[PDB]
């Protein structure tokens, strides 16, 4: 039997990073090494404040670092030493080209695949491991089988990732299933059983899914666009709740009942974000397209869509209440992450949201605890952004003489601010737009104290 | 034919000369006739009036760019049922009331001339009310276009739309 | 190195009788049977007055039947005692379900193909011949490889004719080319070689084209549709020279001296007709579509549209030319058939002007040298027929009190008509409408008897 002794991993993001930390904490017997172009990223890994924030990941990281799980920018040596690699790069959609603003960039895994050549000698398994693969074990394979040295034995494998950031080290430590595509062959067979011993150690095998390497990217597609399904079907509901008096959470309470139907991802929001779900879906409906399948991108294309008028139905509801005019009006943006116990902003809500408010001339103030104030700035630009935006250290700089308060992240610490300050020193009408329900139960309190709150899903 | 002009030129198919139906007229028409008589025969020399001569010349490159075209559709359905369109081309082309010239399949025709002529072609027959006879030579271009873009897609997909 | 002794015919049609003829006149010591399920035809096909009509046939099939070459109707026994058997049957366009009035429909070639399987043992060759071959040879071994006898052994090839009805026995005595398509196997090419040695009678070695089954369908679907696009072509340029005051017959001209054109099929007509040209490009058309090629399906669906077009403005002018009504008028249709020199009428022009103009209340007078009664009276109904269809046993006849005569098809006695003789019956102003150019240089004599003689691609 072969066994993993030594393992590297390309890409020290939310996917590499704590995908290998875990590995490394549970399998003390092998030597985890992850390396990153991004000089900037790797020295934080080894520093006492890590690259991006992750409940958790700390104290996980400071208990094999040094020992067992190492973190490099020398790509090179740490190819040559392994006996898996992992590829976990990111591939930023085409912002050129047949495909544009669509179809994910496979420069990146391409770029990998040869470096991996280069610095591979005798038997290695390279598996790919993303959150969202496009034909990328495809890609590695194409690489391998056109560049080939004697004996040089590369298997390739698919081993999608299914943690979600914020929940990382908690989905990785217990994880609802592993998933692992490799090639039919014995050889094939062989490379699969190896990385499957690795998880053995800590995932039950009855948990452990190994299939085809396509079988595998094409479930990995399909699980994201359900996933983002059910948070545009929800929203889809909310609209409908606003328009006849309903309220979108006993709504979902009732339908989440259905054992059938479950009662996880029911909560209706001001839309989804993350660097996944868009990214997915819009990939799903170009290989439609590619394969000649009009009506399955058609159908798929509807949960983008949906997402897109809940965004644009939630800041015409703040335009609105605001007569239709926010020249220079002060607005608090509270949250700007994608999602709470993160620092990531990729595809956020919060961006969108306040590019609209922008169009209008608002003067934004943002305030979130973990997004880093340059992120922000660079998240809302291409002058504009010197205009209207502030990043406030504070919630109440941010509320401290605005027309409303705009919650877009579910942060505990929102329901926790003393709004009778807030309300005191806001010009009145005063409004706070709930984007994610998060001020449930307190609607009363906030009512006799003057606020106007407006949360999606429900309207007076 | 650019590449070809020193041959076409010494031994043409066939000359085209229109003038005015007037006595004044065919004495214009013979003296240049007379001209080429110095090196091409007589019954290779084609007569007509100003308008026979133009409308002739528009319909001839509009036939030839059509054969170009017409191969080049039969290529993409090649590509998609594992057929060779140089053996197709042989085939058709063995039929003496179809010819065997002009039909090498090709990324797509260029020239100073063709894509000119079919639009023109196509301009007139809008202008003297006839959408049908435009509609038809239009898709001459339109399969041109598609031939060269169905060129450049198989380029960028083998390499991984990168 | 087989050697073909019996070939048995399935269809008795206009492909298969005059081919059959053929290769039994330039084959002696090979006996060639031809089958039929119509009895009428097989009694004609053994009478002193065959069921179709071919310049040169009773000469063919006079001077070997009964010696060499036999008509049957027992498609059992025939089958069962042949070395190669052709299948030259029809397959109508569908009249309903998916590919209505497009598609063809392969109900005959597959219930030949199970019979042969019932009434086979051995070896055989079984070979696909017809005009529009669409996925024949496909069909028939799909049916093979499914129903396998012990010790049989069928092996399909494709043999597309391309006989021109009206000059059948001239192109099968001396053809541009031989086209034979079978599989790439040695089983396989030593069949093809079979019949190879079976056209090398009297067709020299370099003008048997053989390729592989499907090439050689697409082959002949390519081939006919180019040819159905010159006609077209030519169309489109007459009605071009009807609004700006030039000749087809001369703009064809200077086209035609183009080597790289070529001078053929540059007659302009009132329509293309016959029982290929429309159902392959039809079926041309569907093919395209099917393969997800609507930008070539597009393009040759052109061809069609305007021969439709030129069939409906041909007749718009005959109404047009006589005071925008028919109404009680009697107008004479000389020629039926879609081409000169044969009784057949599938899908002729003749067909579509007669009923154009009936639809408009004229009073019919059709004749043709050829076509028989019966046929006509099939082809113009689906009792109206009744009312304002006569058919004329001679020209004159068809004339003699006549407001117009329109002339359908390109027969050359029509030339040789005594025009002073139908101009004197005729009620005035006397009308002839020229669709296939056959009057040019009789203008001036027309013209001067006292008619008002309109023609395609010339306009007053
Ligand atoms: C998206 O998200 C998932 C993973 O994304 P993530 O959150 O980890 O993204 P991320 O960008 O936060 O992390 C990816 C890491 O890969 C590194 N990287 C990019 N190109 C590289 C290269 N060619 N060589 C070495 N390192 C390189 C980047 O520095 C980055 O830190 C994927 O599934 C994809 O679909
Ligand atoms: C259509 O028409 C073309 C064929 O040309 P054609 O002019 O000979 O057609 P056609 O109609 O003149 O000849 C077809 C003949 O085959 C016979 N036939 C049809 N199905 C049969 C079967 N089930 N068993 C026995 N005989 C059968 C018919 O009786 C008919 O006489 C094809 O190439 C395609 O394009
Ligand atoms: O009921 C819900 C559920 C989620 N969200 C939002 O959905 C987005 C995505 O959230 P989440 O799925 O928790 O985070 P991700 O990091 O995107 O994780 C998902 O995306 C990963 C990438 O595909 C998958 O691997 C994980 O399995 C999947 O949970 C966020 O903007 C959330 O605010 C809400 O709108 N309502
Ligand atoms: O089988 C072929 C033949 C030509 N081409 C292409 O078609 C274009 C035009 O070809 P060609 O006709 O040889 O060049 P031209 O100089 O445009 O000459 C043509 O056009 C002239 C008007 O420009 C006419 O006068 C000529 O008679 C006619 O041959 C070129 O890009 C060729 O490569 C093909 O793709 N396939
Ligand atoms: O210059 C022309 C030539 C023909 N036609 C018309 O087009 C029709 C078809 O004529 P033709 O092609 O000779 O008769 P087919 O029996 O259909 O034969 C053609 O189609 C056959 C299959 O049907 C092929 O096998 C032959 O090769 C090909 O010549 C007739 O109605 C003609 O009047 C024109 O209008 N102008």
């Amino acid at each position: 039997m072969f066994e993993i002794k030594k393992i590297c991993c390309i890409g020290a993001g939310y996917v590499g990073g704590p995908t290998c930390s875990v590995i490394a904490h549970m399998c003390p017997e092998i030597r985890v090494t992850v390396v990153d172009v991004n000089e900037s990223r790797i020295n934080a890994w080894n520093s006492p404040t890590l690259p991006i924030y992750e409940p958790g990941l700390k104290e996980v990281v400071e208990s094999c670092r040094g020992k067992n799980l190492f973190f490099s920018t020398n790509i090179d040596d740490a190819i040559k030493e392994a006996d898996l690699v992992f590829i976990s790069v990111n591939t930023p959609t085409k912002t050129y080209g047949m495909g544009k603003g669509r179809a994910a960039d496979l420069k990146y895994i391409e770029a990998c695949a040869r470096r991996i050549v280069q610095n591979s000698n005798g038997y290695k398994i390279v598996t790919e491991k993303s959150t969202v693969p496009v034909r990328a074990a495809e890609s590695i394979r194409r690489i391998f089988d056109a560049n080939t040295k004697p004996n040089l034995n590369l298997q390739v494998l698919s081993n999608p990732e299914f943690l979600a950031e914020g929940t990382a080290i908690k989905d990785l430590k217990n994880p609802d299933r592993v998933l692992i595509g490799g090639d039919e062959t014995p050889e094939g067979q062989r490379a699969v059983q190896a990385l499957c011993a690795v998880y053995e150690h800590w995932v039950p095998r009855e948990k452990i899914l190994t299939t085809n390497t396509w079988s595998s990217e094409l479930s990995k597609l399909a699980a994201n666009a359900f996933l983002a399904q059910r948070i545009s079907s929800i929203n889809s509901i909310s609209a409908l709740c606003e328009a006849t008096g309903a309220d979108v959470e006993e709504v979902a309470t009732a339908i989440g009942m259905d054992q059938r139907i479950g009662n996880k991802f029911l909560k209706a929001s001001v839309g989804f974000g993350g660097s996944c779900f868009q990214k997915d879906v819009l990939n799903l409906v170009y290989l439609c397209e590619a394969l000649n399948l009009p009506e399955v991108a058609r159908y798929w294309q509807q949960v983008i869509d949906m997402n897109d008028y809940q965004r644009r139905r939630f800041a015409s509801r703040i335009i609105d209440s605001l007569f239709n005019t926010v020249t220079d009006k002060k607005i608090a943006i509270l949250g700007f992450a994608f999602k709470k116990d993160t620092g990531d902003t990729r595809e956020s809500s919060s961006i969108y949201i306040s590019k609209y408010l922008m169009d209008e001339g608002a003067h934004l103030h943002i305030y979130d605890p973990k997004v880093p104030r340059e992120q922000i700035v660079v998240d809302l630009s291409h002058d504009q952004v010197s205009r209207l935006v502030t990043i406030s250290k504070d919630p109440y700089e941010a509320c401290d003489g605005a027309h409303a308060v705009v919650i877009c992240t579910e942060w505990d610490m929102f329901k926790e601010l003393d709004y009778e300050r807030i309300h005191k020193k806001m010009l009145k009408p005063a409004f706070i737009f709930d984007g994610r329900r998060v001020l449930d139960g307190l609607h009363n309190e906030l009512q006799t104290i003057g606020f106007q709150i407006e949360t999606i899903g429900k309207k007076v």
